[PDB]
């Protein structure tokens, strides 16, 4: 397959990134992109989830059958997990940058803390793949009454069980539960923009959680990945990968091509790759100037 990258490193994925066969970005973002911002992420053992409600099993907090029946629990885990402020990093606003620069075909995120949003990228520029507290859904089929984060703030401070206005039914944050679909946006944007993409972005994912971390088998065979992560992800396993084989990472093989790894914090990854393109103080006035504005609104 063609090598499209002069070098595996960040300094050959900033070269071909300047250059006219780059023009079409996909960036896949996890929670690594939102731990500087002071967000932790649910999954980390460190910042681990309760007793007092008698869970079935651990994960039934975050079950739809549960819920629906249960709702307590989780409302009271989303008032003790609100973040203090929502602040996006370094990290989420050089996306912006690719927005700015025309390069930015699509931001999949696993993440629902909105910073991406916040940091200026538009819903059509997102596929938020694990949904999203941004807006909540009255449960009810016939009603499906729409309630921004304002309101549901509002209910979660109170400890208040967030009730339709309208049919009085329990109202959901648009987070993809166990046991709900991956939004049909998520399957439609991906079979038309893995068409298209010319530079995979992955950053602050160890891509354990599907069908996400699948996204990267879905890039073309010459497409260059590049991971921004504190440690390396997306290589086959070595034991599940004598099950079902194809797309996985290869950093380090003599076969190497097209991925390259730049471990380390999302936000000193991409400083580094925005100094390489000359974009440093864009970027550096960007974040200054959004930060002043969210620390005078908070
Ligand atoms: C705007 C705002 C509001 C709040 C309260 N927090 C934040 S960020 C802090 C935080 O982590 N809050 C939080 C609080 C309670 C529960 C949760 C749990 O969130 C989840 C999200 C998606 C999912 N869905 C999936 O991974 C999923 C499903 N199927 N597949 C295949 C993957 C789950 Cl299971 C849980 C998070 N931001
Ligand atoms: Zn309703």
């Amino acid at each position: 397959s063609e090598r499209l990258l002069d070098e595996l490193t960040l300094e050959g994925v900033a070269r071909y990134m300047q250059s006219e066969r780059c023009r079409r970005v996909i960036c896949l973002v996890g929670a690594g992109i939102s731990t500087s911002a002071g967000i932790p992420d649910f999954r980390s053992p460190s910042t681990g989830l309760l007793e007092k409600y008698h869970l079935p099993y651990p994960e039934a907090i975050f079950e739809i059958s549960y819920f629906k029946k249960h709702p307590e629990p989780f409302f009271a885990l989303a008032k003790e997990l609100y973040p203090g402020q929502f602040k996006p990093t370094i990290c989420h606003y050089f996306m912006r940058l690719l927005k700015d620069k025309g390069l930015l075909l699509r931001c999949y995120t696993q993440n629902i803390d909105t910073l991406e949003r916040i940091a200026g990228l538009e819903q059509e520029d997102l596929v938020e793949a694990h949904g999203t507290f941004y807006t909540s859904h009255c449960v009810s089929a016939s009603c499906r009454h729409e309630y921004p984060l304002s309101w549901m703030k509002e209910k979660i401070f109170s400890e208040v069980t967030p009730k339709c206005e309208d049919c009085q039914s329990l109202v959901k944050p648009d987070i993809v539960f166990f046991g709900e679909s991956l939004p049909a946006r998520f399957f439609s944007c991906m079979q038309s923009d893995f068409l298209k993409v010319d530079l995979l972005l992955v950053m602050g994912t160890s891509l354990q959680v599907q069908p996400f971390a699948s996204l990267i088998s879905k890039a073309p065979l010459s497409t260059p990945r590049l991971l921004i992560n504190k440690e390396k992800a997306g290589q086959s396993d070595p034991f599940l990968g004598m099950i079902m084989g194809g797309g996985g990472m290869d950093f380090d093989s003599k076969k190497a091509y097209r991925d390259v790894a730049w471990l380390g914090e999302c936000d000193q990854g991409c400083l580094a790759l925005a100094e390489l393109l000359g974009w440093k103080k864009e970027l550096e006035d960007l974040v200054r100037r959004e930060h002043a504005s969210i620390d005078a609104q908070s």
